[PDB]
């Protein structure tokens, strides 16, 4: 038995950056078919193709009992009425929980069961969200500034994007009459 | 099946307090046989029996894939030359990692393998520490203010305090001549 070396890394709570982490960038062009308003999506991709979110991940070999962590910086914006959000996923191993820690900004988490039953959890700095086993989860930025959070998750959880990519979430988070509303997705399969 | 409800809880990054969490308090009298200077321990217990640390825990039923989280508020102080620390433990399931996030104050983590090989990791706010499988871990407050951190750990990791209670750590963290030092534990056997 060799032992893995313990380590510390600095996370800047204001920027979300973790030095030496695997950085990933999701631009709007990378999210075709995720937003309700396809015409608003095409127009925004043409004009700007803005970054929707960036992820800084510190990941281990996929093995039972080990833990990954990542920050996400979710930028503010709307595609039509719909606030910017992360793609969303179930874990590849469904029976894996996750803990989120909100660091900066205003947002929330949309969760749904495999049957499409939905839950909205508000997130402000200091909110810790527990994502239980079997729940798909997507984060949403509802404010004017970046929404930054840290996720800690089992190293073997994986990501299943496919199911969400096709069917989506049963709820959408929109601005309507200057109010943030969590409403039925008109294009929800079921 | 019955799904576990997702939930959000507020963590105050300034105080470590989690709303509605299971609170535990460890006083100096709860830590007989932990500190090198037994006479200093006895004198301080008699004079004050200070609170050494408090823990606010949000725990799930012990099952693979699930996650617990907890804040600790580690108070400043010394027993003789030795800084206040947590009892320290291995996980009962040794193959379980943990992630710590430092929130306030100045401190660090002492880690040790089953063979007694040791490592110190400095923690200042924003430091995330990865505790690998098979490492015992103890946090230490090396400053004049509370050292506050959040730990996220597998719900089935459990706690093995007994090994540490009997053998201690191979290194100790002290103040000598106004300098903070990590040095060999004189009472360590090996
Ligand atoms: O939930 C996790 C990991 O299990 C987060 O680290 C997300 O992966 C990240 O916020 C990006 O979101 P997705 O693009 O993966 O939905
Ligand atoms: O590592 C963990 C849990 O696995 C921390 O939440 C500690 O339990 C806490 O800092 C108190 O310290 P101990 O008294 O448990 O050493
Ligand atoms: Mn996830
Ligand atoms: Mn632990």
């Amino acid at each position: 038995m060799m032992y893995k070396e313990p380590f510390g890394v600095k996370v800047d709570f204001e920027t979300g950056i973790i030095e030496g982490a695997k950085k990933s960038v999701r631009r709007l062009s990378d999210m075709e078919g995720y937003f309700v308003d396809e015409r608003a999506w095409k127009e925004l991709v043409e004009k700007e193709d803005p970054v929707v979110y960036e992820v800084y991940a510190v990941e281990q070999e996929e093995k039972e009992g080990d833990l990954n962590f990542a920050t996400t910086v979710l930028y503010p914006g709307k595609v039509g009425k719909e606030f910017f959000f992360t793609k969303g996923h179930f874990h590849a191993k469904l029976d894996r929980a996750e803990v989120y820690v909100a660091l900066k900004g205003k947002g929330g988490m949309l969760l749904q069961t495999p049957e499409g039953d939905a839950k909205w959890i508000s997130m402000e700095p200091g909110t810790v969200v527990y994502v239980p086993v079997y729940w798909a989860h997507r984060t949403v930025n509802i404010g004017d500034e970046p929404f930054i959070f840290l996720a800690i998750y089992p190293a073997d959880a994986g990501h299943d994007y496919g199911t969400i990519a096709e069917k989506g979430f049963s709820k959408i988070v929109i601005e309507e009459n200057g109010e943030v509303k969590v409403v039925d997705n008109p294009r929800w399969k079921k």
